[PDB]
């Protein structure tokens, strides 16, 4: 048969509508450094965290755009208020507990 366990895209929403704080979660890197984007901050009992979201992370894909690599101001010019946003963060490793069942 198949099999996949290494490594999965997992799917975080983050919704507010309000140029507070942003998402619960902060980004870092950009093509101008020459990296793509990926967690560099997460509140706590928030929401992204709650999503699943890490300090640690790789936003691949943000709404449906795929950043990969672009500026600073451009993966931010994706993140922010834009309705129900879809961050695709990529994981690779899995924690004891419920994750299969």
């Amino acid at each position: 048969g198949s099999s996949g366990s290494s490594g999965e895209v997992r799917l975080v929403s983050l919704r507010r509508a309000k140029a507070h704080e942003g998402l619960g979660f902060s980004i870092r890197g950009g093509s101008e450094h020459g990296v793509g984007i990926y967690v560099s901050l997460v509140e706590p009992g928030s929401l992204a965290e709650k999503e699943g979201l890490r300090v640690g992370d790789q936003i691949l894909r943000v709404n449906d755009k795929s950043l990969a690599r672009v500026t600073h101001a451009e993966a931010v010019k994706a993140l922010k208020g834009s309705k129900k946003l879809v961050l695709s963060v990529y994981s690779a490793g899995r924690i004891s507990g419920p994750s299969s069942g």
